[PDB]
DNA sequence: TGCATATCAATTTGTTGCA
DNA sequence: TGCATATCAATTTGTTGCACC
């Protein structure tokens, strides 16, 4: 499924139009990305969370050269997958 | 930020009201979590995917019994965040 | 796209049960 | 959500760069 396949369903289950729901959709995933660069945990009740993590320097290697080298720290999105989508995916 | 504070902030971007915008993103997550489970990866553009994952049986240990166990093998949802949300966590 | 080094290396998650 | 076990043990991603695996 991509966002057009989404859009679609979606407009049905809640009934709006296409170009309505893609719009609505698209607010809600821009914010999420906003929020979560911002420093902002994005909190979704059941489906999950989104945040931003820390990430420290850490050694790697070149495949090519086999030299050691260090990967610099950096901040990467985050997502953690609350009860219901855990438990959908996997019924207890 | 939650549900309801994300849709306030979605209901004014796209314009539409708190009831509907709620209506709509709810319509989303419930899709998303629907679709990941029968296993459809759903892959939105300019923001990530989301898909089920097989994990193996793996090595535990009960906090009570202190008994060594074997945690039963699963499936968890995963998100794969895109380019464009890395970048705006992490500029380039 | 996928996939590859390193006898990697910093990281995530779960295990019970109750508060 | 948290705590509290293992001198845990699977998991993930990335290092640079080809067209394999």
């Amino acid at each position: 499924m991509n966002k057009g396949e989404l859009v679609d369903a979606v407009a049905e289950k809640a009934s709006v139009t296409k170009k309505q729901a893609d719009a609505v959709l698209t607010a809600a995933l821009e914010t999420i990305i906003e929020a979560v660069s911002s420093g902002d945990k994005v909190t979704l009740v059941g489906f999950g969370s989104f945040e931003s993590r820390e990430r420290k320097a850490r050694e790697g290697r070149n495949p090519k050269t086999n030299e050691k080298m260090e990967i610099p720290a950096t901040r990467v999105p985050a997502f953690s997958a609350g009860k219901l989508f855990r438990e959908k995916v996997a019924p207890p």
